[PDB]
């Protein structure tokens, strides 16, 4: 009770003694500096005992509630905590091995946890107010902060602070969890690495999504890559990515960014990769189109139940585009942009499976000839429901990519992966 | 209270249990003042304690008694035409929030979309109330809702996304007597070409109208031994339950 | 440090000292002797000491950022520097010998770099902000600027310079680039010199304009060309050559000469052929009247990908250009304006060729008839990854512009020509 | 009066007074000056006084008897362009005063899209009156004006939506001799494909014409004994009333 006295005078002389405008005038170093000799400066004034680590621990207390982030300062410096969620300036949950526990963490009001949450937005440019309730940003520490303010908070401003785990979007994950076996992920590496335009076409709960994080896990750091997506969700662990997201009309139907417009703008940005978050529309088009014009390595997500379902799917979108393209010029456009899809589906018992890697052979006349690299072949269920089965390789030795890995050294790995597989 | 009403049978409170429990993916339809919020209240009871449960409401109705619930609420535009936060961006964002369970006070919009895709992005639990008479007419609606969100998706993209999110579906009606009824509690089981199927576990059914004036109708189980979410029951540990209070309705 | 803690402690004492706005009022010279003086005076009441050198280089860079383009002076004044990618506030690359490179560079934060973006776009009459987000344009010195906002670019405003290239290719570049066989360019040079309605379609960065130039260098010197463009890409050699630029609105939106404007008076200059740089909007509908009414050989570049999408452009342009008509209406019209087309595309690998050179036979019903007189087959790859193909004739020994070749005696040459190369 | 005007049969009134008591989505379209406005004042004395009623007008031309009644009306822009209150706006609230009817004394702009919502969620009873010559030019202009309405759907969207919604359309008509008439009590069945199915419950065919020039014709049922709202009677228990009068003009 002492202490909390203490600190709560000291921080009330203090912000009765220094104006917050000069402070935001100077760097954190020197503002933390003069806090801490008026801080000080107070206690002795106030005639209060405390022992020099104790007054250090106060004046760091105090630097922190007035510069830094107040509470949250331990909990951010701490690293086996994974996840901070904040609801309203009383309730506060850390996620500490996988786990969501209550803290005994509180802060002052809702006014000072509003304060802390701008603080984080703005420090990497973004605002948070009654006027923009709603913020999300992404630290430069790879960290994700959400904020939701007061007038949509009934409880309070909300505050979600996600670290970066490096290691869940991996494709070790997918090994383990039997979506695609060994072989299969070494020719999905090769693949990637061959900058291969790829299409991941899933079912519904697939979770293509994560199978396109971990696709991108192998883009050559060097590539700029350019992501386009509706609701960013993406994390590239490469640093020379550049973010951008659709945004939808306003109320009054304008002012939308539709996905059509950013792959448009991005194939003049000089891009080397273009990450379409997910294909619905006539955006389809022009994604092929970068993957035909020279930005080879191009990758999109989509909603389809087959690989010959997800070529369909993309002949619609393009008729959908309204330009007076006859089907077999769309065929001929998918088969010279479109070099492997990606079959992943979601199986009967909830498990998530790589069902099939196919590659587009051709154009037969009017039939787009594609051939199964790897496939998934059910064989039964144990008797817990679960469904059994095995990833198989079709047996090519020779896919029509080989080309583009004997030119970037990878077409050993690609046999030997392919030949394990059997 | 909903049992001492005869709203639902006991075995029937005992299955819903079981399906809140479950983490299973709910819409909650129903007629008009069926009591489809009051039906989400008593559902959100069965909620894990130590789950992150997100709500959105245009207008906040729900009381949720876990501790770790956030409660948001939609801003509607001023009469300027500026500052409008609808439910769909509620749930965008909730999407972002870590959430366990999502739930919608009532999917009337685009929205619907978002929670649907809620439901397959591993926010298993996600509940919503809709305006419907039926389940065919609750599951035709979200379609629709799904539709008004400007996506080209076709209607069997949609089809399917509701087939892979929705598990569970509960009708609850008001009868002519203005008696409040679960009249359905009825699963997804899956998508035959163009066509949602679906299987009812428990079903109300009207024997007639008493003298007094009263519909009169009692909670019959189907018979379905094994529902599509078994496997969910088993994992939490509660099949034992929802096979009993099946086999007692029966 | 010292260096950059006083420029810091000096740009804030100027910003503090005066207003921007009142040396945007004054000329360059004038705001710039200003800044010096206002920089010099802060610098002596700040006591701060330094160099010669060190004050010059500091008022030299307060001026670039207070009016100048900030950090990026140093790296547009580089010639070497072939791209220069602003991945938001923190994130400069720059091409050097054709690859990319991390540079230390970095601005103080995304709203100095909005501000800059801003800046640069202006500088030729654009503006982006929040309810205009991208703004692609080109600089008078060549360099091509595109920009997307926060809004739209999650990490920050993305700025891509793409700096001009001192030469321009003639046909004998390109059929040494294999760009078009020997026959082709001959045909492509009767074309030319016969008056033919000519469009020039492809995708970003195709090579339209450099191959526009090319088929300009074909027609007559007595001929008066008149040529419409926005920052005057081509450069003509013929004598008789009017050069005309649209004018952007001014940032009131008042001043506008759209390409429209241009076009509708270039009708009443007693041209004999109209080349717009670009066709964009409504301006195709009174171009292709120009080409039905007496300006024969009118040229003009599109931005499609392959000549059916070039014609249903023309037809979308022309029925959003105000005009209300029927489809078939617009439809014949393209089909008695438009003699050809030609399709430069870029390939998987980056390389240009011209894919297709087509003849816009009629209509049929409603939908356009055309046949294409030259056409690109990719037949593989080399060892190099290079794209490898060949230009083949459809061997249509008559094609619907024979007349017009027949009229100016190039008849036979279009037959040497159709038939050499098959 | 209208029966007495012959107008309208006496089966026909009592039809008509069935399918404004059980709580029918109304929208009463009709040619200008054909009585749409006294056909809508007559039609809402059949809503139950309990009933919270809300009227939204442009010129407040309804005289509803009713006690729970609550009369809104627009504000047209100043001439400076500002503090419009468009009826879409007045629908938008009147969906948050908890009321049971939504009265719109004219459809004529997006309003119509919020008043079918209002229809398809909870405020069953809405009556609308719309400028149109035959339902069929009804539910098309209906369509229309939800497609210009700002959001854009599909027109798939957009037709179901009507179908769900509006329950019933009565054709106020004026004829070659200026006298006026109940020409159409037509039900909107549902969608087959992309095209809307209305049954019409009453007709009036011209039978000729008399000696001093007037119109003369009759009012006739089509004989469907089960009108898709034949559940809402039940419902209040009007079905007897129903079939009565179904079955009284055959
Ligand atoms: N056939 C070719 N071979 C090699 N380089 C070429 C060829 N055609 C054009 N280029 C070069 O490629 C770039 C294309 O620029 P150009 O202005 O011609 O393209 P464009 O079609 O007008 O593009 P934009 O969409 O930017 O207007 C220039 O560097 C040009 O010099
Ligand atoms: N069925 C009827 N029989 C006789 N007279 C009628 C009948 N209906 C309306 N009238 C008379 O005709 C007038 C028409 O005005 P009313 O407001 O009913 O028309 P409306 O359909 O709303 O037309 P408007 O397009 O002007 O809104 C009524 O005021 C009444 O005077
Ligand atoms: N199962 C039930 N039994 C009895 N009364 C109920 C039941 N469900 C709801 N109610 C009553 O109905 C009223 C309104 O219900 P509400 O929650 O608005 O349903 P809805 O949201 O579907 O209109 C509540 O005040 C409640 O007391
Ligand atoms: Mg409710
Ligand atoms: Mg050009
Ligand atoms: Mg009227």
């Amino acid at each position: 009770d002492y202490y909390h006295a203490t600190k709560t005078t000291i921080f009330n002389a203090l912000l009765n003694t220094i104006d917050l405008s000069q402070l935001a005038q100077l760097d954190l170093k020197q503002a933390g500096e003069e806090i801490r000799d008026i801080v000080a400066e107070l206690v002795a004034i106030k005639n209060v005992s405390m022992s020099v680590a104790e007054q250090e621990h106060l004046v760091q207390d105090i630097i922190n509630d007035v510069l830094g982030y107040g509470p949250l300062e331990p909990l951010l410096a701490r690293d086996d905590i994974a996840d901070i969620m904040v609801n309203g300036a009383h309730r506060v949950f850390i996620e500490v091995g996988g786990k969501v526990q209550l803290t005994n963490v509180r802060f002052r009001d809702n006014l000072q946890l509003m304060n802390i949450c701008q603080r984080i937005v703005s420090q990497v440019g973004r605002r948070v107010d009654e006027s923009s309730p709603i913020c999300d940003a992404r630290l430069p520490d790879g960290s994700r902060v959400n904020v939701i303010a007061p007038p949509l908070a009934l409880d309070g401003p909300t505050l979600t602070i996600r670290k970066f785990k490096k290691d869940k979007l991996t494709m070790k994950n997918l090994v383990e969890f039997a979506s695609i076996s060994p072989e299969g992920a070494r020719v999905l590496g090769v693949i990637g690495a061959c900058r291969c335009n790829l299409v991941i076409s899933g079912g519904t709960g697939s979770g293509k999504t994560t199978l396109l994080n971990t696709m991108t896990a192998f883009i050559d750091p060097t590539e700029r890559v350019v992501t386009c997506e509706d609701a960013a969700e993406l994390q590239l662990q490469q640093p020379h990515v550049v973010r951008l997201e659709t945004r939808p009309p306003n109320l009054e139907g304008s002012g939308a960014v539709t996905m059509r417009d950013l792959v448009k703008n991005c194939l003049r940005m000089r891009p080397e990769r273009i990450i379409v978050g997910e294909v619905r529309g006539p955006e389809a088009f022009d994604l092929l189109q970068a993957m035909n014009t020279g930005h080879d390595g191009s990758m999109g997500t989509l909603h389809a139940n087959s690989p010959r379902e997800a070529i369909s799917r993309i002949e619609s979108m393009i008729t959908m585009g309204g330009y007076g393209l006859p089907s077999k010029t769309i065929k001929e456009m998918i088969v010279g942009s479109v070099d492997v899809i990606i079959q992943a589906a979601r199986l009967r018992d909830g498990s998530r499976r790589i069902t099939h890697i196919t590659e587009v052979v051709g154009l037969e006349g009017d039939v787009i000839v594609t051939q199964d690299l790897f496939v998934y072949e059910i064989t039964g269920e144990d008797e817990h429901g679960k469904v059994v089965g095995k990833h198989r390789s079709t047996g090519i030795a020779r896919p029509r990519f080989w080309d583009r890995a004997r030119y970037y050294g990878l077409e050993r790995e690609l046999a030997e992966a392919l030949d394990a597989a059997e």
